[PDB]
């Protein structure tokens, strides 16, 4: 029985007088924690702890206890509940952090790996023993400066398993200085060239950065927003990109976006948006997006990580129409997005960053939005130097036989004209180039008279969209609208239709349009007054149908996500239903047009 005979072992190790004997014993009881764990953890464990609290001279036997340890609780779920049983004595952790203090390779090394075990399989709770023992991080942070390179680098796996989603040590390693630290191992190691060690060291960075408001503030306010630039100066090669470095690149956008993301405090990301520019790394990002033989992975990110860095920020919106393409005709980035974006061809995730980047570049930029409706207004401003322009590709995208095109282009324009009351009317002088034989239509009809030609349903949700963006706040497109009478007729229609579920989607979005031509009426259209749409509602639907039918947009499955999250990264093609900002409009006007409906007067 082997029980018995680690039984054996384990009187020696505990019994045993001269240390010569005990070590022989745990070095053998060694042998039996790898390929026979379970008595080792069960009957081993205890002395294998008493040998770490006597024994502390001899650095071998203190060694082979903790290789020993590693075994019982490692998994290369058993590793779990040894690790439970471990900690019951909570001296048991702070005394691995006293044998941290020793520099002999033989016990440092395992202690690390052994502590690195515990900290991923209890983290909650190994961590606290570590941050209430006086000394207890400052001893890990040490191991970043052991000037041996295999403890060092796993010196950064155990800081990533001790900071995982806790505040409190996050702010402390951020006191002792990891940000000069890990960004200078990265510098050294050869930035994404860097291999593993790099990885790890951006893993770490990340869990002190992400969700902790006040390490991203310290890390702008230290200047290290500059240390970035470096990263992304990516030249030399752009074609044999290794796995490694892509992975590594991935993680450095990934982290300049922590600092801008959406879901900060809105004056941090404004901040560290300011400080991007200042340093050159917007500029230099912004290289990366323009240059040939970039995978297409980091094209991808680099492209979502630039929307984010202008996002809503003017200085940095108009550094981004300045960028160019180096081509003989000099072509706008904007134009080069813009043509991607409609490009049948193009890979989906492509098509919908560039989507997210012009989306961004038009927040809260009403110079931007005027800029790209001005092209395609009746306005003889010499356009020439690029001669295709911005608003010459969303009308191809708009009446393309490409849904996709379709829905990205009509929500690129509602992102035109959102909040913009000068190019809602703007808008309204546009007829379109109609082909031989047809006669004249505006823009404005063309898009309504889309919805009634067997179009997809993906382009007639993106059509709505734009068509309640434009109406919204704006009686004379309201009045355009109401005049021509097609519109309420098929509105109407759509509405009172009993059809499967699918066009459900439209029907409510028909409902939301036709709302919006009563709330935003200013009764100046004597055909369809206010109170004739609403009698014209009860009649042919019935009020209360009505709401049910408006209702079944904020109800829809996708509605949900669209309106938590900013970027239109939909996983496939058929997910691309739901606008973002249009989710807010949603939200702003369904009840006050709910009122609005079951008023009687």
């Amino acid at each position: 029985t082997e029980a018995e005979t680690i039984q054996k072992l384990c009187d020696r190790v505990a019994s045993s007088t001269l240390l010569d004997d005990r070590r022989n014993a745990v070095r053998a009881l060694k042998s039996l924690s790898k390929k026979y764990r379970l008595e080792v953890g069960i009957q081993a464990m205890e002395h294998l702890i008493h040998v770490l609290q006597t024994d502390r001279s001899d650095s071998e036997i203190i060694g082979y206890a903790l290789d020993t340890l590693y075994n019982i609780i490692s998994n290369d779920d058993l590793g779990s509940q040894f690790t439970e049983i471990f900690i019951k004595q909570q001296e048991n952790v702070t005394l691995l952090l006293s044998l941290l203090e020793e520099f002999d390779f033989h016990v440092r090394w395992p202690g690390v790996k052994l502590l690195t075990s515990l900290l991923k399989q209890l983290g909650p709770q190994v961590q606290q023993i570590i941050l209430v023992s006086p000394m207890g991080v400052s001893r890990l942070m040490d191991l970043l400066a052991d000037s041996r390179e295999v403890i060092r680098n796993d010196g950064v796996l155990l800081l990533q398993a001790l900071t995982r989603s806790n505040g409190a040590i996050q702010k402390i390693v951020a006191f002792e200085n990891a940000f000069e630290r890990l960004l200078d191992i990265i510098t050294e190691e050869g930035n994404s060239d860097g291999g593993i060690v790099v990885e790890d060291c951006l893993i770490l960075l990340q869990n002190l950065l992400k969700n902790n408001n006040s390490n991203q503030n310290f890390f702008k306010e230290g200047s290290y927003i500059q240390r970035m630039k470096p990263w992304f100066e990516v030249g030399d090669e752009n074609s044999g990109w290794s796995a490694q470095k892509v992975t590594n690149l991935h993680l450095m956008l990934q982290l300049v976006r922590v600092l801008v993301s959406p879901n900060n405090p809105p004056g941090a990301t404004s901040s560290c948006q300011k400080a991007m520019f200042q340093c050159g790394l917007l500029q230099q990002l912004c290289t990366i997006l323009m240059a040939t033989g970039v995978p297409a992975d980091i094209l991808t990110e680099t492209i979502n990580t630039v929307s984010e860095v202008i996002r809503g920020c003017q200085v940095n919106q108009d550094y981004f129409a300045s960028v160019n393409a180096p081509s003989n005709p000099p072509r706008p980035a904007i134009v080069v997005l813009l043509m991607s974006m409609v490009n049948e061809r193009q890979p989906f995730v492509l098509r919908c960053a560039v989507l997210y980047c012009f989306q961004c570049f038009l927040y809260k930029n009403q110079k931007g939005q005027g800029e790209i409706v001005s092209t395609l207004l009746p306005s003889t401003i010499d356009a020439t130097g690029n001669t295709v322009s911005a608003g010459q590709l969303l009308c191809g995208g708009l009446f393309s036989t490409d849904s996709l095109s379709n829905w990205c282009a009509a929500v690129a324009l509602a992102h035109a004209l959102q909040e913009n009351a000068t190019q809602k009317e703007q808008l309204l002088r546009v007829q379109l180039a109609t082909s031989i034989g047809n006669p004249p239509v505006s823009l404005l009809q063309q898009c309504t008279n889309i919805l009634s030609q067997g179009s997809k349903i993906q382009t007639r949700v993106g059509l709505l969209m734009l068509l309640c963006t434009w109406l919204s706040n704006c009686p004379i497109a309201v009045t355009h609208f109401l005049h021509n009478s097609a519109n309420v007729p098929f509105l109407t229609g759509q509405i009172a239709e009993n059809l499967g579920e699918e066009e459900q989607l439209v029907q409510g979005l028909c409902a939301l349009l036709l709302g919006i031509s009563i709330y935003f009426n200013d009764n100046s259209l004597e055909t369809y007054m206010k109170e004739k749409l609403k009698q014209l509602i009860e009649k042919r639907i019935g009020k209360e149908n009505f709401i049910e039918k408006l209702g079944f947009i904020s109800k829809h499955e996708l509605y949900s996500r669209a309106s938590q999250k900013p970027q239109p990264n939909f996983p496939s093609p058929e997910y691309m239903i739901f606008d973002h900002e249009f989710t807010k409009l949603v939200k702003e006007l369904e009840g006050v047009i709910t009122k609005a409906i079951y008023k009687s007067s």
